């Protein structure tokens, strides 16, 4: 029903996402100033835009920084900081901002931005090598699933660019992965209970607290054609995606 | 005006809230249960308690498990799971539960329970002294910034034990400091514009991102006392929280 439009200008991302994802869904090769003049020959129809920012709001540069030129510039970025408090946000929050006070600024059929924190502020990247983990597979999950989540039902489309893949420094083939595995996860809709879902989350994450796994889902995963053995041992480093969501689903 | 309650059965927790912190704030030494029964020998008040969780909403060790036993067991958790949606929450999220369904389970005068995952699952520590700032100060302020953001605008008091300090591993002496800082920062209120806490936030977490000082803020360190050259190169693990906040504030 609702479109999910992967848009970002590093084909290393594109290429990833073709790989990782099986309409529903499309994948933009280029600038969200382009995919925007081209979203203007279909309806002759409202979207939000995921953005990857700072924790304060400021939209100097990436992907934010497109958003500051397409919508007002400065004072755009003013009013965009004050609709989100103008303070101190999380790494793992998520804010929507309603564009369609522009009325009182308003633009195509975008009425949504889902500020997503990556960074506290761009003064060294996020990522570090030694835990791919901590740094990587799991911030660029969060900050998806919350996108995700967050997602305003009454839109038509969503427009998502790379997570973490910016001033976060996060490599493409990690973001990747972990933007494919929410995204696998949404798509499933009701296929895979909220149950089984949070499961898989706290194996592909690499959190194997027994205790966590309810025998009702272990039945689930036999009914699904899910491995169990393989499910407790995931390893975000090396397993296909498809051990925690069998395309057959 | 909002009595805030520090309760913890850790003494080095509490000892070091003492030290840390300069009537309105309160400290208590000893379980959530006791000073529940002691909360019925003075009004003759509403609250919500911070709880720091798990990403389910699991209430089975820790902190939580007082809530458990004190709010009506495994039906009270399977009710508790269910308000937050049975779903995944990051840490980094804050969800406030209200027990005022309990009329459709009411006790005492509290009325929330403002939900704050420090965990995905209990299955091992977030700590890790490799990086005690990414690891520990980091995720303590940030859980504790968002429980206080999160507290309803109408209780009374507000309850918050040790965050971090148990399942997640982080050393007490690591995160009363943080809690100290966003505390310090809350308690400032309107003395400190929230751009200015937003910088000294962005220096307390060491990411010296010069373009995110405004000149305002410049101006405003000058006037209230507080050396720039020191907030610029502020250490978390050497320098004192005075050095951000001077409590002649
Ligand atoms: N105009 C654009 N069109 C499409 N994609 C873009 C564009 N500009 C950047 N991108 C892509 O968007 C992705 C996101 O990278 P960032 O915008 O840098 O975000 P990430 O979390 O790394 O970093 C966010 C942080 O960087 C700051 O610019 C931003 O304010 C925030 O503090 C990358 O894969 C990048 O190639
Ligand atoms: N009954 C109690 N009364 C007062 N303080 C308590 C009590 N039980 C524990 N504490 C204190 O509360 C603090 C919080 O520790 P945790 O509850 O373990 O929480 P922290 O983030 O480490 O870990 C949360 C994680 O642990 C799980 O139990 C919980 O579900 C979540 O997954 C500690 O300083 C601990 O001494
Ligand atoms: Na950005
Ligand atoms: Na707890």
């Amino acid at each position: 029903k609702m479109r999910i439009i992967l848009c970002d200008t590093n084909e290393v991302v594109t290429n990833l996402w073709q790989e990782s994802i099986p309409k529903y869904l499309c994948i933009h090769h280029g600038h969200l100033q382009s995919l925007m003049d081209s979203m203007r020959k279909g309806d002759a129809h409202s979207y939000a835009i995921v953005s990857p920012g700072n924790s304060y709001g400021y939209l100097g540069g990436g992907f934010d920084k497109a958003l500051y030129n397409y919508f007002g510039g400065k004072p755009f970025e003013t009013w965009f900081r004050n609709q989100l408090g103008g303070r101190y946000h999380t790494v793992g929050s998520a804010t929507v901002v309603d564009l369609q006070r522009c009325l009182e600024e308003c633009r195509d059929g975008i009425r949504y931005i889902i500020h997503v924190p990556t960074v506290v502020a761009p003064s060294a990247p996020i990522f570090n090598p030694q835990n791919p983990l901590k740094t990587g597979f799991e911030p660029v999950f969060n900050a998806m699933w919350n996108a995700l989540m967050h997602s305003p039902k009454d839109i038509d489309g969503l427009i998502i660019p790379g997570l973490c893949t910016g001033y976060a420094g996060v490599p493409p083939i990690i973001s990747c992965k972990s933007m494919a595995f929410a995204l696998r996860l949404y798509m499933a809709g009701d296929h895979i209970s909220k149950e089984l879902k949070n499961v898989l989350i706290m194996y592909y994450l690499q959190y194997p607290f027994e205790p966590f796994f309810p025998e009702s889902c272990k039945i689930e995963c036999q009914k699904l054609g899910i491995d169990i053995e393989m499910l407790k041992s995931f390893n975000v480093e090396k397993d296909a995606i498809e051990l925690l969501i069998p395309r057959r689903i």
